[PDB]
């Protein structure tokens, strides 16, 4: 009653076994749920335990990746043929790399653009998590926007799935905004970062909703780890970075609007800039993580665009217990507008996100381990660093007891051209590559972000392959070498 | 006449005089692109005077340079630095060489990095006009390119009018500067022929400090006449899109087309005259001699483009003119032309050129062996990232069959699978939309690879899926095949 506010619907409530035997083998599903935020939990749990008892196969297209175990579950019970566009999961990542599960991971961005322009195959049911369903019939969802006001409006059928454990007083939080469409399509009117462009609900016809089902369950909470002293050296780098930046007249003191990284040497990237002179930020990002609310508690922060909020356990009960305290600094966006190219390029946005690898040409690995093992997927990095101001990465310099490299001579696997890396930062140092040449920005990457364990080796790759010549030298007998002796012998420099 | 601000009539000086003018250590920005619309005069005596009195300069461009004046510079050894985009084989050789610094940038982007403090800027700039108006403002010849914002950005402007180009280019361009951040508003082009800018580019004509004239054409477009493997190419992707059209998934009248500089691209666009599609538009970035014969053809309703270029009777004919084709033409700055707001706005189905492409849909635009530069990525990254479709072509071998341009792994990325729709080949087309890369690499073997590489693809692909993995490769085999055309001359000899 204060959930389902127009009342004929409450004939629609029924159980989540129910409303799961609504979906059947060959659909398409599309369900809220970005970075364990938000995303639908009852309807899939009860989908996974139904599949053991008789199997299906359907295509699962989310937000992003979803947390409560939900992918394992669903990949455990043998339920996915496909799934697309990012997943963080242990288990669906095993059967993604055995092949037993079709992966696409998209620009986060674009998905919804290939759904509306007849590119992609579109959902047959919206399975969508909610705060409320409005007088109208519209809803409200919770902590995460990211497709599902598209996959509400272009799937024939809608189920809902109001969650006790998310405060009705979340209505409000959201934008809800739909390009207008091709042929004649006019632009996206957003030109600060906390312009209102959209609406508060998603707006459907209530038709369509074939299922309301309860639930009370919380979101699987962020897990960050605390920064160390490596994560802390990286921040302290970038702010030197944007000091000089500052001193020289290229940039102002409240940089530009913000976008961090999933993830937690992003997030820990982000507090550090605590400890700095920087003032009056702004962000535009795509996640929201505790950092976004510790710059804002310290008073750096005026304001936070995201399409979805992922808090660890005591700051999430923060926010969320005392949410007018943040309600008019936050605003959550379709992940279609958080990393719209036409919007990140308008505002100048200064993206930080995590690189799996990079090489000594600026090229940045976000996915692959070895070329061929499939981590999370690209996400929202490529919607954000080619369309960046500033296009910065970030990484420690090695893994694995220092048996692993970040920086090689040849990423095993490119998700972002060196057209779209500005600046690259380990530890060790910041490499500034703007308007340099490969061969000089292999000489900086070399000198400020490889571990001294690497440096010497990575150099004389860099010299012999210069005596072979070209404005990109490799050694093609030894470009991917150190990924072969990693996967061999258990450490890239074990020849 | 032509300097229609007599006051300006003052700064008219030889070429030899306003290439005295640019310095040791300056950054210069000047007009070209794809051939079209270069200053000539200028260059050509900076280069003379250099080898008798050496500088050295960072050049900046639309894209690349005709009337080998890149080669001109690079002998007098003038170039330190250049940038955007070359096609210059005495260029390239010194870049491959390490003796001149070259950064290819999308083509979009580099004013954008200008005017934000991320790029030195511009101390010169070098135009080539048609007429400087009586408010000192530049006409633009055969591109605009990157020339609006060149002008603007440097303290000194040197203009180059040639006689060669007619008075009445004048209304053929949308000089368009996008609002300063951080209050930026949205690029307001919704439409293929909206005109939102000026026809001239704006400055003080106090900047102007020198006025050379020239007579001498633009060097003309090499593009080649379609041969048996362009035609089948062109013949797979109109059979491809008379399915899309056929299935209510694309209108008849396509989507806005961008075509890529160079033959093939050309031949796949003259290939549109013989289809069913009707009033056509072009929202591109080189205009060429398919946009004309598509247009007399009445298939083409409309171009817009940063650059014509043309074959020599095909430029006769077209400037000869203009008046057949000027309400059906419009030029804009490259950023306009390339911008990602507007390629995602407008939904363009851009067509280019492939150097190699690999089973899991990458696609290198740029380096021979992961080594060696060509050209640039030019404006292929703008497109295809941003394009309603993303169509990559490319003949399916090279060198007589000794080189394989569909590889295990391309040497050199330039584009990712992730921007990658459609590859095509004489042998056939590659539909990679929605799959995942295994179902990639064998829709792509089926269908794009010439049958002397299908097997060793084939068994390459089957033995790296054996290592499994979501995108399964032979770390040993990976690049092999640019190892063995290097070594021993042919792809397969190991």
């Amino acid at each position: 009653r204060d959930r389902v506010r127009l009342p004929s619907l409450l004939d629609k409530v029924m159980s989540a076994a129910e409303a799961a035997d609504l979906i059947q083998d060959g659909m398409t599903v599309g369900m809220s749920g970005f970075t364990r935020a938000g995303e639908a939990k009852a309807v899939p749990q009860a989908l996974a335990m139904r599949a053991k008892e008789r199997p299906l196969r359907i295509s699962l297209m989310t937000g992003a990746s979803l947390g409560n175990d939900l992918d394992k579950q669903l990949t455990e019970a043998g339920v996915l043929a496909r799934r697309m566009p990012f997943q963080v999961d242990s288990t669906l990542r095993k059967a993604i790399n055995a092949g037993e599960v079709m992966f696409i991971d998209q620009h986060l961005s674009e998905t919804v653009e290939q759904l509306r322009n007849h590119q992609l195959k579109l959902p047959d049911i919206a399975v969508i998590e909610a705060a409320a369903i409005t007088e109208q019939g519209h809803i409200v969802p919770t902590t995460s926007v990211g497709n599902s006001a598209s996959f509400a409006i272009f799937a024939k059928q809608v189920i809902v799935e109001i969650n006790l454990a998310h405060s009705t007083n979340l209505e409000g939080l959201h934008d809800i905004y739909i390009p207008t469409y091709r042929p004649t399509r006019t632009p996206i009117p957003l030109t600060r970062v906390d312009d209102r462009i959209g609406s508060t609900a998603i707006p459907i016809p209530p038709e369509k909703i074939v299922a309301i089902v309860i639930n009370d369950q919380p979101d699987s909470p962020s897990t960050v780890l605390p920064p160390d002293g490596e994560t802390q050296a990286i921040a302290n780098h970038l702010i030197d970075f944007f000091k000089r930046e500052v001193d020289a007249g290229r940039m102002s003191n409240s940089l530009g609007p913000l976008q961090a990284g999933i993830g937690s040497i992003a997030n820990a990237v982000m507090c550090g800039l605590i400890e700095s002179p920087f003032e009056n930020l702004t962000m535009y990002s795509e996640v929201l993580q505790d950092s976004t609310f510790d710059l804002i508690d310290a008073g750096k922060l005026r304001f936070a665009s995201g399409s979805s909020i992922t808090l660890s356990p005591r700051r999430n009960a923060d926010v969320f217990g005392n949410l007018e305290r943040y309600k008019d600094k936050l605003v959550l966006r379709p992940q279609e507008i958080s990393n719209h190219p036409e919007v990140v390029r308008r505002l100048g946005i200064i993206g930080i996100n995590t690189a799996l690898e990079f090489d000594i040409y600026g090229n940045v690995n976000s996915t692959h381990v070895g070329g061929t093992k499939m981590m999370n997927g690209i996400g929202g990095s490529g919607d954000f660093a080619r369309n960046a101001h500033l296009a910065i990465f970030v990484t420690k310099s090695i893994a694995k007891g220092g048996n692993i490299s970040s920086v090689v001579p040849m990423v095993s696997h490119v998700d972002h051209t060196e057209h779209d890396v500005d600046i690259l930062v380990t530890e060790q140092g910041l490499a500034d590559l703007r308007g340099l040449a490969p061969r000089e920005r292999a000489r900086v990457i070399i000198e400020n972000c490889v571990h001294p364990s690497y440096q010497a080796p990575l150099l004389d790759y860099f010299e012999a392959a210069c005596a072979k010549g070209g404005h990109t030298p490799h050694l093609l007998r030894e470009a991917l070498a150190w990924h072969l002796n990693l996967e061999e012998r258990g450490h890239m420099l074990a020849g």
